[PDB]
């Protein structure tokens, strides 16, 4: 589903060399977010292979794609627009207005997304509040798929990604959510956080996080990947708590 240029560009709303993100409209009708590339930022093949897989993946909790622009000019990906920006950003402002029953619902949205990605054998090498989008009333959707404060030990060292590495990250994101968007290990060095985690230190439990939520957070943070629950499991565990909580 290729887009020629039926795209109107409005404002810059995101960046990182691999292109910027603009708020646009497709056909003067649909509000969209357009991710352009740069120049020699991504091989044509890299971006093509990436777009295809992204278009292969679809879940209610992942950001939806409208199409791609290979029709020249900066190459780009047209996503649906998320009316509330990125979670992290939403969690920081709005701080003090969240009910625990609301923050957990958020975590559950990213978990459903992540369960889907997990089964699809996809690894989100950078799961964090900054890559989650808020839209249709609180609904959280994961994006930027297809930062050692979020890396599991196996990543720190061997750079061994996996589905479990994601869960570890998910754990940090939960901390992020429940702390209403605070910086994990803020006052600390990368070549310092590794020290603490390696000894058994874990992010402190946020006030809004109940001991039961914290428990799961600590299960995502087990040293061994195999000791961590799959997202498929995290989802059901989070559900129970939420249900009763």
């Amino acid at each position: 589903v290729i887009d020629p240029s039926e795209l109107t560009f409005v404002q810059e709303i995101g960046s990182g060399q691999f292109g910027l993100v603009h708020l646009g409209y497709w056909l003067n009708k649909d509000k969209v977010a357009i991710k352009t590339i740069r120049e020699g930022a991504m091989s044509e093949e890299d971006f093509i292979e990436e777009a295809e897989v992204m278009m292969k993946l679809s879940h209610p909790k992942l950001v939806q794609l409208y199409g791609v622009c290979l029709e020249q000019a900066p190459i780009c990906l047209v996503f649906e627009f998320m009316e509330h920006g990125c979670l992290s950003d939403y969690l920081r402002t709005q701080r003090g207005l969240f009910a625990a029953e609301t923050l957990l619902g958020m975590c559950l949205d990213v978990c459903e997304g992540m369960a889907y990605l997990e089964e699809a054998c996809v690894i989100h090498r950078d799961l964090a509040a900054r890559n989650c989008l808020v839209g249709e009333n609180q609904v959280i959707k994961v994006s930027d798929f297809g930062p050692v404060k979020w890396a599991s030990p196996e990543v720190f060292s061997f750079s061994r990604y996996s589905s479990k590495s994601d869960v570890w990250s998910f754990g940090v994101l939960m901390w992020e959510v429940f702390s209403e968007g605070k910086i994990p290990y803020e006052n600390r060095s990368n070549s310092e956080v590794v020290e603490d985690i390696s000894t058994g230190f874990r992010l402190y439990k946020p006030r809004l996080a109940s001991t039961h939520v914290y428990q799961i957070m600590n299960h995502c943070w087990k040293e061994r990947p195999e000791d961590r629950p799959a997202f498929s499991r995290l989802l059901r565990q989070l559900a129970e708590i939420a249900e009763s909580g």
